[PDB]
């Protein structure tokens, strides 16, 4: 697009900021508002145009809605169609979590740091589960979740692309497959709750510095979550269209892994082991510091299991996760 290039006597480019699927993110000076913005640049094709259309329409309902809750999510300044690109206008931020992890060697986040990105994530996420809203993100991940201030601890959510309202479901195949929840893996039509999965998986890399379940396909990713979690539970598998891609069932009325050729046995790689609980926390490297006693870290290992229910009906809600001890001073 070029440097120094000037749109429509308001916009002129500084330089890239960013590549999606989508196109392209610019750092752009708005002479009217007089402040630096964000102008995500959607590729001139029929597919992303339309995916993006959906994107504008999601951020536009947020904005109708004036909360305490909503300023978790970037705001959207406005959009134009420009040399036949819909250009979407956002406020600036600074830099990723992914960013963040990759800055401490990936070795993590205090619990202090973490406890403050999940009190505003929780927080984001109860503002989308507004009945009028009902929006699912659908690509919960470090990446895309920015801090407001390279000096701060403030964040926004960011990247609707892959957004849909309750009952406006496109895609089967969702969410980042590190942060796919069980029932998107297992082809189960989804709700907001798989966010909330995402969520704890992303709780936990950021102070642990790595994915928790890092597959390389879907068979491997199910396999990880197996490791921690153990089989999800009958009546989940019995209504699941892809469960014959995992599971093998049994005359019992029970359920086990499909193996192929030579993972921990289901449920023994302990949520309690990875956290450290009792052994100073990730790779012991938080021993002594304040703020990471077995206390703290008990509170935060059952929130993070509340929150990786292979049922979605009875995983933790956004209001519920935000009253947890965790949470309490
Ligand atoms: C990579 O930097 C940004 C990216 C976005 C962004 C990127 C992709 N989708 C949305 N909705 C927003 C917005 C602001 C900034 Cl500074
Ligand atoms: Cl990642
Ligand atoms: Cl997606």
């Amino acid at each position: 697009v070029k440097n120094g290039e000037k749109w429509m006597d308001r916009y002129e480019i500084d330089s890239l900021i960013g590549k999606g699927s989508f196109g392209q993110v610019v750092k752009a000076y708005d002479r009217v508002e007089q402040e630096w913005v964000a102008i995500k640049i959607i590729k001139n094709k029929k597919a992303f145009l339309n995916q993006a259309q959906i994107e504008v329409r999601l951020l536009e309902l947020m904005n109708k809605h004036d909360t305490e809750m909503k300023y978790y999510i970037v705001h959207l300044k406005r959009h134009f169609m420009f040399r036949n690109h819909l250009c979407l206008v956002f406020e600036m931020l600074s830099y990723n979590l992914y960013d963040l992890l990759r800055n401490t060697n990936f070795r993590g986040v205090s619990l202090n740091l973490t406890r403050k990105f999940a009190q505003q994530m929780c927080t984001a996420l109860l503002f989308l589960a507004t009945p009028e809203l009902s929006i699912i993100h659908c690509d919960l991940k470090p990446e895309n979740i920015l801090l407001c201030n390279p000096k701060r601890s403030a964040i926004k959510i960011v990247d609707f692309g892959s957004s849909c309202q309750l009952g406006q479901r496109i895609y089967q195949y969702i969410q980042s497959r590190f942060y796919r929840s069980p029932e998107v893996l297992l082809g189960m039509p989804y709700d907001l709750a798989i966010d909330m999965w995402s969520l704890g998986c992303i709780l936990v890399e950021m102070h642990t510095g790595e994915p928790l379940f890092s597959g390389a396909n879907e068979v491997d990713q199910m396999n990880k979550i197996v490791e921690v979690l153990g089989i999800p539970p009958a009546h989940i598998l019995d209504q699941a269209p892809k469960a014959r891609k995992f599971f093998e069932k049994l005359p019992d009325g029970t359920w086990n892994l499909k193996k192929t050729k030579d993972y921990k046995p289901p449920g023994t790689r302990k949520l309690h082991n990875i956290l450290g609980v009792e052994t100073g926390g990730p790779g012991g490297r938080r021993a002594g510091e304040s703020g990471h006693t077995v206390a703290d870290y008990l509170k935060f290992k059952d929130l993070i299991l509340r929150m990786l229910d292979y049922d979605p009906k009875t995983r933790i809600q956004p209001y519920y996760a935000l009253q947890h001890s965790f949470f309490k001073k």
